[PDB]
C-alpha cells in the first residue's frame, strides 16, 4: 500500500472503532488498523524526503509507529475480552499521540497566507463587541420593566445564543490560529464545535419565534390580547433551546464533529453525512428563513395599507395608538383606527375622526420594533446564506461539487458567520430608540 493513502485508511478505521456496536466490530477494525500503521512504518515521509535512514529524521519516525502498533495491541486485548466500553477508551488514547507524530511526518495542506490574520481579527472584534454589546443588552432587559414586558424576553435569550461563544469556541479557536493546530483533546473538540451548533440553531429559531409573534401582535393584535402571555414566552423560549440540542444530537451517531484545518476551529463537516447535512441546510435555515419572511411579508402590507398607524388630532393633538385602542370609551386596544365606527370622537376634545391626521413616519420602534426586529433578520441571513448554500452543494453533489469548493469562498462564508455574534445589539443602538436610552443609562451608572 502507500503512505498517504495509510494516513487516510487508519483514520477512517479511527472512525468506525467510535460509531461500533460491538467488540468484534471494534477488533476488525483495529486488525485494518495494525497493518495499516506497520507498512507505513516501512515507507518514507515527505518531511525527511533527503535526510538519512539512521538520522533522528527517518529513524525519528519509526519509533513512533512502535508507540502506536503496541498500543493498538493493548487495545485489541480489551477488544478479544469482548469489552467494547474499554477498548473504545484506549483507541482516544491512540489518537491524541497518533496526532502529536504525524504533523512531524508530513504536510499536504496549503493555507492561505490571509486566512490566519483575518480569521483572528475578525474573531478579536466579534468576540469582544459580542461579550460588551450582548451583556448591555440583557441589563438593559432586566431593568427596564416596560421594555421586557413588551416581547422583548426573546431578546435576553438570543443575547446569551450570541454570548456563550465568545467564551467557550471562539477563544480555542485564536489558540489554534496561534499553534497551527488543535491544541485541546477531542473533549474540548466536539464540545465547542456543539456549542457552535446551539449557538447558530437557537438564533435562527429565536429569530423564528419573535417574527411569529411580531406577526400575531401586528395582524392578530384582538386575538392576540385573547391568548395571555405570562407563563407562555418562558415555555416557547425553552422549548426552542431543548428542540436545537435534539437537531445537534445526530452528530454523536454520525461523527461530523471534527477539526477543519481550513477554517482553523473544530466544527460541523457537511461531508461527513450528507443526509444530515441537507437537513440541517433545511431545519437550521430554509425553513425558518422561508417562514419569517412570510411574517414579515404579512407586516410589511400592512404598513404599505396604512393599517395599524397613528393618527394624531388636528385640535388638542391627542395620538391614536393602535396598540392601546381608548378603552373606556369602548374602542379595545388592537383595533386600527380604520376600525373604529364614525360616531368616535377624540377623548380630549371631542371632535371626530373626521379631523384626525394620520402619522405619515412609521419609526423602527413602532408595533413592538417590528422593522428593528426584521433588520435583526436580514443580517442572520446575509451572514449565514454562504455557509448554507456550500452545504447544500456538497448535500447534493459530493463527488462533482465538494472537490470544486474553493478554500478561499469557504473562509469567507465561516468569517461572514462569525461575524453575526455581535452585530446584533449594534442594530438596537442605531435604530431602537429605547435601547439606546438604556445602553446610554448604564454606562453613565457604571461612570457614577
Ligand atoms: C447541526 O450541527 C452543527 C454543529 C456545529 C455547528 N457549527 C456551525 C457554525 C458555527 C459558526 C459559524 C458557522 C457555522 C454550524 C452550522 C453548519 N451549517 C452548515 C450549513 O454547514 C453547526 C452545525
Ligand atoms: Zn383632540
Amino acid at each position: 500500500a502507500d503512505l498517504e493513502d495509510n494516513w487516510e485508511t487508519l483514520n477512517d478505521n479511527l472512525k468506525v472503532i467510535e460509531k461500533a456496536d460491538n467488540a468484534a466490530q471494534v477488533k476488525d477494525a483495529l486488525t485494518k488498523m495494525r497493518a495499516a500503521a506497520l507498512d507505513a512504518q516501512k515507507a518514507t515521509p515527505p518531511k525527511l524526503e533527503d535526510k538519512s535512514p539512521d538520522s533522528p529524521e527517518m529513524k525519528d519516525f519509526r519509533h513512533g509507529f512502535d508507540i502506536l502498533v503496541g498500543q493498538i495491541d493493548d487495545a485489541l486485548k480489551l477488544a478479544n475480552e469482548g469489552k467494547v466500553k474499554e477498548a473504545q477508551a484506549a483507541a482516544e488514547q491512540l489518537k491524541t499521540t497518533r496526532n502529536a507524530y504525524i504533523q512531524k511526518y508530513l504536510g499536504d495542506g496549503a493555507r492561505p497566507s490571509w486566512v490566519a490574520p483575518a480569521l483572528s481579527a475578525v474573531l478579536i472584534v466579534t468576540t469582544a463587541v459580542d461579550v460588551v454589546g450582548n451583556l448591555l443588552v440583557i441589563l438593559s432587559v432586566l431593568r427596564n420593566r416596560k421594555l421586557r414586558n413588551a416581547g422583548n424576553l426573546f431578546l435576553v435569550s438570543l443575547a446569551l445564543a450570541n454570548l456563550v461563544v465568545a467564551f467557550y469556541p471562539y477563544p480555542l479557536i485564536l489558540v489554534a490560529i496561534f499553534y497551527d493546530g488543535w491544541a485541546f483533546g477531542e473533549e474540548h473538540c466536539k464540545a465547542s464545535a456543539f456549542v457552535m451548533g446551539l449557538s447558530v440553531i437557537g438564533s435562527v429559531w429565536n429569530i423564528t419565534a419573535i417574527a411569529i409573534d411580531r406577526y400575531l401582535y401586528i395582524c392578530h393584535s384582538m386575538a392576540y390580547h385573547r391568548i395571555y402571555r405570562r407563563w407562555h414566552t418562558p415555555l416557547h423560549i425553552c422549548l426552542i433551546w431543548l428542540l436545537t440540542v435534539v437537531a445537534l444530537l445526530p452528530n454523536f451517531f454520525v461523527g461530523s464533529l471534527e477539526y477543519d484545518p481550513r477554517i482553523y476551529s473544530c466544527t460541523f463537516i457537511q461531508t461527513a453525512s450528507t443526509q444530515y447535512t441537507a437537513a440541517v441546510v433545511v431545519i437550521a435555515f430554509l425553513l425558518p428563513i422561508a417562514v419569517v419572511s412570510f411574517c414579515y411579508l404579512r407586516i410589511w402590507v400592512l404598513v404599505l395599507q396604512a393599517r395599524m398607524k397613528k393618527y394624531t388630532c388636528t385640535v388638542c393633538g391627542y395620538i391614536y395608538n393602535p396598540e392601546d385602542g381608548d378603552p373606556d370609551n369602548g374602542v379595545n386596544p388592537g383595533t386600527d383606527f380604520k376600525d373604529i365606527p364614525d360616531d368616535w370622537v377624540c377623548p380630549l376634545c371631542g371632535v371626530g375622526k373626521d379631523q384626525f391626521e394620520e402619522v405619515e413616519c412609521l419609526k423602527p420602534s413602532d408595533l413592538r420594533s417590528f422593522l428593528t426586529m426584521f433588520v435583526v433578520f436580514v443580517i442572520f441571513a446575509i451572514c449565514f446564506a454562504p455557509l448554507n448554500c456550500i452545504g447544500l452543494a456538497v448535500a447534493i453533489n459530493p463527488q462533482e461539487m465538494a472537490p470544486q469548493i474553493p478554500e478561499g469562498l469557504f473562509v469567507t462564508s465561516y468569517l461572514l458567520a462569525y461575524f453575526n455574534s455581535c452585530l446584533n445589539p449594534i442594530v438596537y443602538g442605531l435604530l431602537d430608540q429605547n435601547f439606546r436610552r438604556e445602553y446610554k443609562r448604564i454606562l453613565l451608572a457604571l461612570w457614577n
